């Protein structure tokens, strides 16, 4: 019973995960043509691309977080 | 480029809306297969509500911030296409 829950808490992690590496994922393909973009809209273009991976990585681990802490209060009863 | 940020959030308003229905339906499954109401004690069905909760609880707390980390993806986008436009 305490391994399905933990399993389900898991599998749920990683299709949230999966619903923002794939958006992120064909998003930088969609952008404009390099010979559109000056050097300054390219500094521009990877500074947006990085930070929504580092707002997509800290999410990605406070759901783990909030799993492992489901995962203990769950043990305990 | 104001019809280009209004169909790129209606995109992902779209995309979170089937990602959330898709979540509650297999939610809703997985609930479903769990043994017969007659063959649960009184504390496994105090103990299996307290499981379909906690999965319900960590599924909605989340698909809000989801909602939360695209209305920062729509701001975000919109402030690097008036770069692009100006």
């Amino acid at each position: 019973t305490y391994e399905e829950f933990a399993a389900k808490l898991d599998r749920l992690d990683a299709e949230f995960a999966k619903k923002m590496e794939e958006q992120n994922k064909r998003f930088f393909a969609d952008k404009p043509d390099e010979a559109t973009l000056s050097p300054e809209m390219k500094e521009h273009y990877e500074k947006f691309e990085k930070m929504i991976q580092e707002h997509t990585d800290k999410f990605n681990k406070k759901m783990r977080e909030h799993s492992e802490h489901f995962k203990a209060k769950f043990a305990e009863l």
